[PDB]
């Protein structure tokens, strides 16, 4: 099985130290973060369905800026995808944010405690990432986390999938999509090459990964419907400036 | 690298592999074999013991019994064993081998451990079922086993520690067993070097699973003693009462 060629080493090399450089975790998460106090978030104990707590929304909005900002940067510290117009440049980012965002949290999935750790800082459980805002979208990420643990995600794999869910050419209104699959391409073709140099211990480890990207594109788009919720739900002095945006 | 198996211990893990495999049953994955049990039994309404959902349980409780001590049995080392030690390691790791046999077989997208590779339940089906929270530790166990990747062989080693046990109260040839072990514990942290798993700290924090697993098995005892209190006799199947007594 084919190994990353040298050119692909560096693209990996790339990618890999960008991803380093915009993940808050680079401080032992594991033994850095805070457990969200139970009180917020909990079972409400309705007519209509689930309600935002507010209360915990505010929680996750507090620390929402740097999370959505820490993908910008990530973008910005791609060759290719600055070589993009500015207009295929954002749509890009509002297609891919919630979805990197969303693995991101889900690779800090721990079993022992059952919560995921947002911006490697937060720890939380699906009862408080739901009723925070997420609603379900709060079972598809802890889904696609305790479906991940198997996998034994390195930074270079989480960075090459990060990669691939950013150049996705087929986000609505691009201009360059031909260029863009080219890129995704390559970043796939070294992703592949990787997987094979790492020998990982799951049968047909690379197509179940690929379905994971699908779970991801599931996720960003029920972020959306979500977000729909949240601005009938949520007054607008709780949502910070970046955030609206990334829906617009 | 760290040591890997010296030819001996190749033979040692070829015998404990395939007395697990033979006895697992699984040369058709459970995945493609297994059956829900459905959702209407154990479903939701300490506790009270949902007869029902204990009767599908201990309807292929026996087998699972017995397919442990035929693992055993496939052991040379076991077998040189005195009958009466035999027993006594056999009532001593029943429960935790067949706690770890149902953890690696859980499933994170349905939520279910199968049992027997045969019958997928869920946290709350096995719950009300008798085992009580019993059912948290397994499924809790199975979930941080996922990241493991464990083969045949290394369930199988684990088996053989959890087996050969020297601190079970009466037995007679601590030293032997003790030895026979150690055994099985070089060689498996060999055969682990020559594996090569991506956890941090994968050998400690295995090690770590056998603790948990010896608390599963002193919960199913206390656990017992409630169905004994709550079940009727006539569902309890005689293998299953002399193995847990
Ligand atoms: O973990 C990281 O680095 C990134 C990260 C940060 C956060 I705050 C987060 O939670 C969200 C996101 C959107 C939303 O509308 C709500 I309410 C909560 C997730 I999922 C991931
Ligand atoms: O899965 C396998 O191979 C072995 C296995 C088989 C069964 I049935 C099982 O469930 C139990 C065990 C004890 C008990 O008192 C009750 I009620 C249910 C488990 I956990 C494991």
């Amino acid at each position: 099985k084919p190994e990353p060629t040298d050119e692909e080493w560096e693209l990996i090399k790339t990618v890999t130290e960008a991803h380093v450089a915009t993940n808050a975790q680079g401080s032992h998460w594991k033994q850095k973060r805070k457990f969200l106090p139970e009180d917020i978030g909990q079972a409400p104990i309705a007519p209509e369905g689930g309600k935002v707590d507010l209360e915990a929304f505010s929680h996750f909005t507090k620390i929402i800026t740097p999370a959505i900002t820490r993908v910008v940067d990530f973008a910005k510290k791609l060759p290719m995808f600055c070589e993009l117009p500015c207009e295929d440049q954002i749509i890009l980012l509002k297609g891919c944010c919630m979805e990197i965002m969303s693995l991101r949290a889900a690779v800090r999935y721990d079993p022992e405690s059952e919560t995921l750790t947002l911006n490697g800082e937060m720890a939380v459980t699906r009862g408080q990432l739901k009723n925070g805002g997420l609603g379900v979208v709060s079972d598809a990420i802890f889904r696609l986390g305790m479906s991940l643990s198997s996998f034994n995600l390195d930074d270079t794999e989480v960075a090459l999938l990060q990669a691939v869910l950013l150049m996705s050419s087929d986000r609505p209104g691009l201009a360059c999509v031909e260029r863009i699959e080219k890129y995704q391409d390559s970043f796939l073709l070294a992703f592949e090459h990787y997987i094979n140099y790492r020998k990982h211990h799951v049968t047909h480890f690379w197509p179940k990964l690929l379905m994971k990207v699908t779970d991801l594109r599931m996720i960003g788009a029920c972020h959306a419907s979500r977000f729909l919720h949240m601005k009938v739900e949520c007054p607008t002095e709780l949502f910070p400036p970046l955030f609206l945006e990334v829906f617009e």
